[PDB]
């Protein structure tokens, strides 16, 4: 891909963070907290999921991030409406305002509904994304691999601005406590 032109500085929101998340002084970096992280509640968080969005919005162009994944099981990458749903039980899907890809469980999937198997033979240590709002085009890149395609929704009907979305994964296992980076350009 020649994507890399595009290239956007992403930043998490602290205030839409679950209260079990750490986001870095320079919030470009979030991992599972062992507990609750002392902050008040309020209607922005994700309530039920480890998931955090991105600060800036996007309603035209071409954008492009990338995400470091190294030594996680377990995590959910791409975008999502402004206005998706925060409180409660949800599947990560278009119908629903999310335009995600996901491990879990040694497979990679695409949040299609139903979910789409991903064929990955090198797994990634970093994750390339690519919005491009008036095509209505969200990809998925491998940069460990040279920067193969991993999948493409296309046809997206978005209804809103996007916002930068993340899940770092619950850490039952003791072996996903790594964070989500954000990579610099
Ligand atoms: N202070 C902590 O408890 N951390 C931070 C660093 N961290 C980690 C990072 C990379 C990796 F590959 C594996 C683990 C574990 C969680």
């Amino acid at each position: 891909h020649h994507h890399h032109h595009h290239m956007v500085h992403i930043t998490l929101d602290r205030n839409t963070a679950n209260s079990w998340l750490i986001i870095s002084k320079d919030r470009r970096q979030v991992r599972m907290g062992d507990t609750h992280q002392n902050v008040s509640d309020n209607k922005e968080r994700f309530s039920n999921y480890p998931m955090v969005l991105g600060a800036q919005r996007f309603s035209s162009g071409k954008m492009y991030w990338e995400v470091d994944v190294t030594q996680k099981e377990a995590w959910d990458l791409g975008v999502c409406r402004d206005s998706v749903q925060r409180k409660g039980q949800f599947s990560l899907s278009p119908e629903n305002g999310f335009w995600t890809i996901w491990l879990w469980q040694d497979s990679y999937e695409a949040g299609t509904s139903p979910q789409t198997t991903l064929h990955i033979q090198v797994p990634p240590c970093q994750i390339g994304i690519f919005v491009d709002y008036e095509a209505g085009v969200v990809s998925f890149y491998n940069i460990t691999d040279h920067g193969s395609l991993i999948y493409t929704f296309s046809e997206c009907v978005f209804a809103g601005p996007l916002r930068p979305f993340f899940n770092v994964g619950f850490n039952y296992s003791g072996g996903n406590a790594a964070p989500l980076k954000l990579c610099p350009l």
